[PDB]
């Protein structure tokens, strides 16, 4: 279960293609290790800018989480933490809990969605009740479902980065989700529309009976939300997505979570988790355009948040490219001249069985439709979270080294740094 570690110091953001010719895993380390009691999970990377990254995480205090594996449960804290490296990810600060560290269920918040473009980094997150499934009937618990959201703003992202962040503030869904819907969050970067402002909010729905009873019959509702220092939800985007009966236990739906992959200001596009009872084993592919189009694709998946990067003219694999231009024009820095277009392309990360082995993948960039490799980058994980940095080098974070030994989902979290000709070759023809 254990990874192969490496930790290399290295110049921060690189500058030529001498110097990144012949690199490969840049940083492949535990940025969090053991922990005690506490669970770090679900975490969710961005580049800020420069050799700045942020790592945003939720932190269950002194307990694993709900039974099916959500941080709130309208009773225990649980935290939203960040990390920043000045130096590409060579040393990150320590983790530091969001608006002081969590104490009660009034002020729990998990599963963060990260926005960002350039100056202001917005975290949404589960708070109350999320999609926890208890002992009690939904209709009956008092931490109901809420939405909470905390907006960092940050500063000197062109030198060594630093945030602040505001105080967390309730996200009403009043007049938008109905009283009994359950809702929440799941975990991962959100989308922002062309326009740089517009953010396209996922509210994840479930009917979850209780211990006992249990259903988990899921779906989900797209809202947009302008970016400012006080959100608030917007129109709706297409129809309310509501996942059908699966072939397993009575009551859980083929598919789980959906989370976005594009949006094209008209529809929502988005990839669903199979149901690990009753599903296919397969991601699921739908939009917005109706209550239920999802179709089975080829890619292989399980439970967890999914890692997706889309590169507009700005992936070179194998070919040379110069970094420094990069920083600057991310589409025209190819060649050994350094100014040829790059073209599109996505990566993809998920395990493929429950807490199994992580797989990254090339998806072709208009039908997500995945290439024959895969790139194992974990014995064991659940979620990953991919971006790339101004010199083209591709950042991951991820869950890994599951502790089996720890009584629920336990793992470390992992920095990973790749060159996209190391890639390419373990993904490309
Ligand atoms: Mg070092
Ligand atoms: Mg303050």
């Amino acid at each position: 279960n254990q990874e192969d570690e490496i930790k290399e110091n290295t110049g921060g953001l690189q500058t030529s293609w001498d110097q990144i010719k012949d690199k490969t895993i840049m940083n492949d380390y535990a940025v969090i290790g053991e922990s005690g009691g506490d669970y770090y999970r679900n975490p969710v990377i961005v580049a800020l800018g420069g050799a700045n990254v942020l790592i945003v995480t939720e932190k269950r205090i002194n307990y694993p989480g709900s039974a099916n594996d959500i941080g709130v449960n309208g009773s225990k804290p649980v935290s939203i933490v960040y990390l920043l490296s000045s130096d590409a990810g060579d040393n990150f600060s320590s983790p530091l809990p969001i608006g002081g560290e969590s104490t009660s269920a009034d002020n729990a918040v998990s599963a963060p969605v990260v926005y960002y473009k350039k100056d202001k980094v917005y975290v949404i997150a589960s708070a109350g009740a999320g999609i926890s499934r208890t002992d009690q009937d939904y209709s009956a618990r008092n931490p109901k479902s809420m939405l909470k959201y905390s907006v960092g703003t940050v500063t000197g992202a062109d030198n060594k980065a630093s945030i602040q962040w505001s105080e967390w503030k309730e996200l009403s869904v009043s007049g938008k989700i109905g009283e009994n819907v359950q809702f929440g969050t799941h975990s991962g970067r959100g989308i922002i529309a062309s326009d740089g402002t517009t953010m396209v909010l996922p509210i994840i729905t479930a009917e979850q009976g209780k211990n006992g009873a249990a259903k988990e019959m899921m779906g989900a509702e797209f809202y947009k939300v302008t970016a400012n220092d006080t959100l608030t939800i917007g129109e709706k985007i297409g129809q309310t997505v509501k996942f059908a009966q699966g072939s397993g236990t009575s009551g859980f739906s083929k598919y789980k979570e959906a989370k976005p992959i594009a949006y094209d200001n008209t529809k929502v596009t988005y990839f669903a988790v199979p149901n690990p009872d009753g599903g296919d084993g397969k991601m699921g592919k739908g939009d917005s355009g109706a209550e239920n189009n999802v179709t089975s694709t080829t890619i292989p998946g399980s439970e967890g948040s999914f890692g997706f990067l889309k590169l507009t003219g700005s992936w070179y694999g194998a070919n040379q490219y110069d970094p420094s231009k990069y920083a600057s024009n991310p589409s025209q820095a190819g060649g050994a001249t350094g100014d040829q277009a790059g073209k599109d392309e996505v990566l993809f990360s998920h395990v493929t069985t429950p807490a199994g082995q992580n797989q990254m993948r090339l998806l072709d960039p208009q039908q997500y439709e995945p290439l024959s490799k895969s790139l194992q980058i974990s014995k064991t994980s659940k979620s990953s979270s991919i971006d790339v940095l101004p010199d083209g080098t591709i950042i991951v974070v991820a869950e890994k080294e599951r502790n089996t030994g720890a009584s629920g989902l336990k793992f470390n979290i992992f920095f990973s740094r790749y060159t996209q000709s190391y890639l390419s070759s373990q993904l490309e023809y």
